[PDB]
């Protein structure tokens, strides 16, 4: 069984477990045993949890960031159901007693022993929250559909839990010997070396002597820094380039190992190719030893010297600026550091930036303040996870302040926290143990941590780190490994089906490709792999029987698949679709959609519901991923074709959109449809302007039958093609209820745009911190400070609320002038 689990982990993570052992790396070996021990303890705690505590793990509550409603309730082993009239203010327990009292009269004879399952979903309704606070009830209330629930007894949940079982003395200046290389280029060869502490240099960069294009240097490179003054997280960086500039390769290493021991002596650096020095770049060598440009260096023996333990470390106008600073101002913050600890604890980041990291006495003074520093709010701690703060004690403190994150906040910031892993110097770190610990305690967290790691396994710079964490997670949850394998087997089938479709679309017509896609899908191996799985887009969503006749593909470049599903146990809530796309990098789309979803959350918290469509987008592999289908939706371009023999047929093109909404929302329903349109139109106008989303045409703008407008295919953001505010006449027309002049409706829309924008301005620092953490991903449109500047300008964060509002009204007016 121990061998079968090992072979299943290897197929799941995409890398054989034997390859980790073939490295013989003591750091990899220590990480593997420690994290396995950590994850098995987590697994042991889980198998003994209470049935309510198991529901919290397995099905964490989906809550929103008086009025009467009908609710259908049945029992597990019964087709019989009772429709009850309840209130939005009523609690699950009250509904459960109604269900048990109705069963008492039917069967002729405790709600504390039950939970409510959402029919055909891995979602439950429980705890002291009124029905309207559950995301599922909210969806039901807005759509006008009846919530369907199942009374699940505590014994049936226990049965699920059960079936799911498993030093200062060295004053000499730091120096290295540069022995030789073994590369390929056209000219002379120079090795530029630098000592860095994050983005900041610990001294000036020291260049090599020019050698003609196996180059041998055998030269001594000396740095303007003493050996005692090197911080624990000191990073030695190298860049190889050609001179007549021409970058070739780059390589980095930590001066201290994973056991705090200063490194000696000879080292071979397997360099990485270039697009001069790259401090943010990984500290592990290129695994392609065959075709990698190498560099041999000698680290002189200063003798065994370790980095001092914390016990040894511990022994050894101010307000007008504190909201980039001058040399005198830095000295002001440094001298008054005890007053920063006492009266301004949230100004920790500015204090860490003014400390001389190249001086061990300033670091020991800094760290002494840190070990007695009060816990910072979650917003402050996210700023400290940035590569601008590379110290291990600073990182350990940042995680300590992030422990108070709820599972919903951590789900919100999960993507950024996974990208911080790419900045880590060692395998065994506090962020990994925190992420692993929160993943093992929350099945939905576990789910997305797996997929964020798995989607990057084709990248060699992270393949070892990500594969080790995933193996660690699998030791902690054998059942979820099996669940995740069913997902990967479906994606393996979708990839092969998409490949046939890509080839077929160029040889024959769509009717013949679709019919031959269906026959391929109808094969037993396909029918088995594509059916009865949890959605990678959302674990609470169950993809039951694949609806072959309803499956197709889209006509865009990559020929993406349209896969439909149906469930008897869920009814109409089980009618779901997934889009499979292979050939495009989906990382940027996922980031864009996460940011919009965050905006929606922030607006909802201030009571502003702009009726957004935050549909799922998940990378799953190399240029592979899934998109959640938003049912009953069509593109503006498709509506605007103004096709004949339709109810949406218009006398003027400007009217097609309104007639379509009129056809989908007859009589009294059109008023709500216009309202949904205006609200969502205000949210997406603010979302695109803030995020610099350009190249917006009728083909990448969609509409739901409800009126809800949404955006698709986000390949560009943060101005990268300054995008102006955009207003379309066709949408102004629907807002103005079709009427030529309707200032009442238009300025009510302008009001919504202003409200949406000022709320996001108040959380502008949260966007700035998350986008800075996102720089670690390596996105081409999120590489430098000029991309981050774009958000400072769009949100006008350097202004007062009054000055920023006049400026937004300037951009909104300029956009109205552009509209015809
Ligand atoms: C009916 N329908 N629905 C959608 C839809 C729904 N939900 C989504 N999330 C997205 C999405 C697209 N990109 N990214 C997300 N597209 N797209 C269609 C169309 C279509 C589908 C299938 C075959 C032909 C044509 C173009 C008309």
């Amino acid at each position: 069984v121990k061998k079968l689990i090992n072979s299943q982990i290897s197929l799941l993570i995409g890398k054989g477990l034997h390859e980790f052992d073939s490295l013989r790396d003591p750091e990899v070996n220590d990480f593997r045993t420690k994290m396995r021990q950590f994850c098995e303890e987590a697994a042991a705690h889980r198998q003994q949890l209470g049935w309510v505590e198991w529901l919290q793990y397995s099905f964490p509550l989906q809550l929103e960031p008086n009025r009467a409603l009908l609710v259908n309730v049945k029992f597990e082993g019964s087709e019989e159901s009772f429709t009850f009239q309840v209130s939005t203010k009523d609690m699950p327990l009250a509904l459960m007693a109604c269900a048990l009292r109705k069963k008492a009269t039917v069967f002729r004879q405790q709600p504390e022993e039950y939970a409510l399952q959402v029919n055909g979903r891995h979602e439950y309704l429980y705890g002291n929250y009124p029905l309207c606070h559950f995301q599922y009830i909210c969806s039901c209330l807005h759509s006008g559909l009846t919530p369907h629930l199942t009374m699940v007894h505590s014994s049936s949940i226990l049965a699920m839990r059960d079936e799911q079982s498993n030093l200062w003395s060295l004053e000499q200046p730091f120096s290295i010997e540069l022995i030789e290389g073994r590369k390929v280029n056209a000219m002379k060869l120079v090795v530029q070396a630098g000592l860095f502490h994050g983005n900041e240099m610990l001294c000036k960069t020291v260049s090599s002597s020019e050698v003609n294009v196996e180059p041998v240097w055998k030269q001594r490179l000396e740095f303007d820094i003493s050996v005692c003054d090197l911080p624990r997280m000191a990073r030695l960086c190298f860049a190889l380039y050609a001179v007549v500039d021409c970058p070739i390769a780059w390589a980095n290493l930590m001066l201290f190992d994973y056991k705090d021991q200063l490194k000696t002596g000879e080292r071979c650096l397997y360099m990485w190719p270039s697009v001069l020095l790259n401090p943010a770049g990984t500290v592990r060598g290129n695994p392609n030893t065959e075709s990698a440009a190498a560099l041999v260096i000698y680290l002189p023996e200063v003798a065994p010297v370790y980095f001092p333990a914390l016990e040894k470390i511990l022994e050894l106008l101010r307000e007008i600026l504190e909201r980039e600073l001058y040399e005198h101002e830095k000295d002001l913050v440094w001298k008054m550091r005890h007053e920063v600890q006492e009266h301004f604890p949230e100004a920790l980041a500015r204090l860490l930036l003014v400390t001389k990291w190249n001086k061990h006495e300033d670091v020991a003074q800094m760290l002494y303040l840190l070990c007695s520093w009060p816990e910072l709010p979650v917003l402050s701690a996210l700023e400290l996870l940035d590569f601008s703060f590379p110290d291990c004690y600073v990182g350990s403190f940042a995680i300590k302040s992030l422990r108070k994150l709820t599972d919903d906040e951590l789900f919100q910031y999960l993507l950024q926290l996974v990208q911080v892993l790419k900045y880590e110097s060692y395998l065994d770190c506090e962020l990994t143990k925190f992420l692993l610990g929160r993943a093992l305690a929350n099945r939905k967290i576990g789910h997305f941590l797996f997929w964020h790691l798995r989607s990057e396994m084709h990248v060699p710079s992270v393949a070892l780190r990500f594969g080790l964490i995933m193996e660690a997670y699998c030791r902690g949850s054998t059942h979820h490994m099996k669940v995740l394998m069913k997902q990967g087997e479906a994606l393996s089938k979708l990839k092969a089906l998409n490949d046939f479709v890509k080839v077929s679309s160029q040889k024959t017509t769509k009717p013949q490709t679709k019919e031959m896609m269906h026959m391929c899908m109808r094969q037993e191996t396909y029918m088995e792999a594509l059916s009865h799985l949890q959605s990678p887009l959302d674990p609470s969503t169950l993809l039951e029987e694949v609806c072959v006749e309803q499956c197709t593909f889209m006509d865009s470049k990559m020929k993406p698949l349209w896969i439909m599903y149906s469930s008897e146990e869920a009814g109409s809530a089980g009618n779901v679709g997934i889009i499979f796309k292979n050939g495009d990098d989906l990382r940027q789309d996922m980031l864009t959609l996460q940011m919009i979803q965050l905006m929606d959350v922030l607006w909802k918290q201030e009571g502003l519901d702009l009726r957004m469509t935050p549909y799922g987008c998940l990378p799953t592999g190399d240029r592979t991923g899934l998109i959640e289908v938003v049912l009953h939706s069509d593109t503006i371009a498709n509506i605007q074709l103004n096709k004949s023999n339709m109810a949406a047929t218009a006398a003027f093109n400007k009217d097609a959109l309104l007639n379509w909404l009129k056809s989908k929302n007859p009589g009294e329903a059109l008023d709500r449809a216009i309202e949904e349109f205006t609200l969502s139109c205000a949210g997406y106008c603010v979302a695109t302007y803030v995020l610099g989303i350009g190249d917006r045409h009728s083909d990448n703008i969609m509409i739901r039958e409800s009126g809800q407008l949404f955006h698709i295919d986000f390949g560009h953001f943060l101005g990268n093609f300054r995008v102006p505010f955009i207003l379309t006449y066709d949408f102004v027309h629907v807002i103005q209820q079709g009427k030529t002049n309707n200032s009442e409706k238009f300025e009510r829309f302008r009001g919504y745009c202003e409200r949406a924008y000022t709320i996001l301005r108040r959380h502008g620092l949260l966007f700035l911190h998350l986008f800075a953490l996102m720089r670690a991903a390596g996105l081409p449109e999120l590489s430098c400070s000029k991309d981050i500047q774009y958000l400072k300008d769009s949100l006008a964060l350097g202004k007062t609320e009054e000055e920023a509002l006049k400026h937004f009204r300037v951009k909104f007016n300029e956009a109205l002038r552009e509209s015809w």
